[PDB]
């Protein structure tokens, strides 16, 4: 279904560092992840034990929707992680090249 | 502004594949290339002349906005290819590993 441009706009896709991922004690395959923004640090719930492992995750650049509104998954999280999935594999997105931490996705 | 979860579901967000990028007799900085989606073959206009050249483009595996309106840009358009600026650097999406054409990002 098509969507306008401006329901794009709505989103607030940014880059970010994942500085640290701990078990989510109250869910058995989330990851509670700690992305930083550059001027800010967003904790959020992600669903990548089953594919990552911590080592793994750790200072990569993922892409983020940042301003999605915060929710209560257990333990407080904001924002998603984007990675493809083909149905067998999950795959993060990621730049191609490194940017400003917190660098507009457009 | 917080954004809610069916916000962001209203986009289909997917992987593809560039197949051709040709430039756009109409326009200085843009190219239009052509996105293989796996089922369906998206042709887009990119500004990425400034930053990529058409050997860099070809066969990367990008991030399209598939359900993006139709537009005439010039010629016809459908979707754009997600990349990162930090104002300075301009770094197209992808995803960490190879997935099956027309992958769901989510």
């Amino acid at each position: 279904m098509y969507v306008k441009f401006d329901d794009f706009a709505k989103l607030d896709l940014r880059v970010g560092k994942i500085i640290e991922v701990k078990d989510h004690p109250n869910a058995d395959k989330l990851y509670v992840v700690k992305v930083d923004l550059g001027d800010e640090v967003r904790t959020l719930v992600a669903g990548l034990k089953k594919y990552y492992k911590p080592e793994e995750l750790l200072n990569r650049y993922v892409v983020v929707v940042a301003n999605l509104e915060p929710k209560k998954l257990g333990i407080g999280s904001q924002g998603m992680l984007l990675a493809a999935d083909d149905g067998e594999r999950v795959a993060l997105l990621m730049p191609d090249k490194e940017v400003k931490l917190g660098a507009k996705v457009r």
